[PDB]
């Protein structure tokens, strides 16, 4: 019942992972873990869990990690 792998609300994942969008159709959106050192992010991507369309293929970082800055919309998960 709890159909996952395949997502649409963080929640059928879970506290490990997000819902992000696919690169090969918005249409489709799988779990991603949450980013881990050096793993690309982006600064909107919002806490878990998340009920909407997160838009973008990325994740937020681990808990003992910060998503930064590296180059113009080009952010990284970077321990902080």
């Amino acid at each position: 019942a709890v159909i996952t792998g395949a997502c649409e609300r963080d929640l059928q994942c879970g506290k490990g992972t997000c819902c992000a969008v696919s690169l090969w159709i918005k249409s489709v959106r799988v779990c991603t873990p949450v980013g881990t050192s050096g793993e690309d992010c982006h600064p909107a991507s919002h806490k878990i869990p998340f009920s909407g369309q997160r838009m973008h293929h990325t994740c937020p970082c681990a808990p003992n990690l910060a998503c930064v800055q590296t180059s113009p919309k080009k952010f990284k998960c970077l321990s902080k």
